């Protein structure tokens, strides 16, 4: 019970009354209880920022998400061929990944997946790495549902087809939905951080995805997040893989490991997992990561062989 107080003191949790805290502790107890059930064996599980909440709300927080992906799955995805694969790449070292962020009490992970992907593709184009705005998407993308959820595909389409291929920087358009508030769209007072021309979807092939990632940079993926709750670190190997319900970002992989793994960036700050990051086994479709991979396309200047 000391480690629950440690938890409270670590995340500044100030409960309403005895009753509200009462469950959170029972709930904390059960989350710690379940954490030793999953104890992906070769990964670590423990206390995270949501050991306070129950796995009925968690699974409820995704009910919408699940239903958006299932609806997207029913529609035709145009896959793009991959020209074809280094045993290991990791775009974090290659300055193609920004510090981890926090979606807060907002169902806005779709927006974080999109922004993260865009940032990676923009930097791999050969631009200076630059944080970009999720708020833009959360408040201004009328295809999607802001804190209610959305699809990366919808948002790629909104940027290109309703915002000229333009993405505003985080600095100029700051993330303020952390608290679940949804202010009106603000078109003025922003600086454009990046430009996209289109987006592509990728086939449901992990080998294919890796080659395009290795070649082009971080991609927006969707996973089943059910096994993510109590994760502290390691490589997941029995990820629950039943229903897609969360948008994350694939930043790399490594084949020279036993077993090999994908490197994924999440929108739950850094206090969660491996500094905001999770590793899942590659090549067995863990968390169904291959089902909804997609990537913005960067073009622009082409003076490579002209100077």
């Amino acid at each position: 019970e000391m480690r629950f107080a440690a938890f409270k003191k670590k995340y500044g949790k100030v409960y309403k009354d005895a009753k509200e805290e009462a469950f959170r502790f029972r709930a904390f107890e059960e989350n710690m209880e379940q954490a030793k059930i999953q104890a992906n064996p070769y990964a670590t599980f423990g206390v995270t920022p949501f050991s306070d909440m129950t796995r009925e709300e968690f699974r409820a927080r995704y009910r919408n998400g699940a239903s958006y992906f299932a609806a997207a799955q029913k529609r035709l995805r145009k896959t793009v061929n991959v020209t074809t694969a280094p045993a290991a790449v990791d775009w974090r070292e290659k300055g193609a990944v920004t510090p981890v962020k926090d979606q807060g009490q907002c169902g806005s992970a779709w927006a974080f997946s999109t922004i993260g992907n865009i940032e990676g593709q923009w930097q791999v184009a050969g631009n200076p790495l630059v944080s970009l705005s999720e708020q833009m998407l959360v408040s201004c993308d009328t295809i999607d549902f802001g804190c209610g959820g959305g699809l990366m595909d919808n948002a790629f389409n909104w940027i290109v087809n309703s915002n000229g291929g333009n993405v505003f920087t985080e600095a100029s358009y700051p993330y303020v939905s952390g608290n679940g508030e949804q202010p009106q769209c603000q078109m003025n007072g922003h600086e454009i951080g990046a430009a996209i021309t289109d987006h592509v979807d990728l086939p449901q092939d992990e080998d294919a995805i890796a080659a395009y990632l290795a070649e082009n940079g971080p991609l927006a993926i969707a996973v089943d997040a059910t096994s993510f709750m109590d994760y502290n670190g390691g490589i997941l190997t029995s990820c629950t893989s039943e229903q897609l319900d969360h948008g994350v970002l694939l930043v790399g992989y490594n084949d020279a490991s036993n077993p090999p793994y994908w490197i994924i960036k999440n929108s739950w700050s850094n206090m969660w997992g491996e500094d905001g990051y999770i590793r899942i086994e590659k090549g067995t479709n863990q968390c169904l990561m291959n089902q909804a991979v997609s990537s913005a396309v960067v073009g622009g200047p082409e003076n490579l062989y002209f100077q």
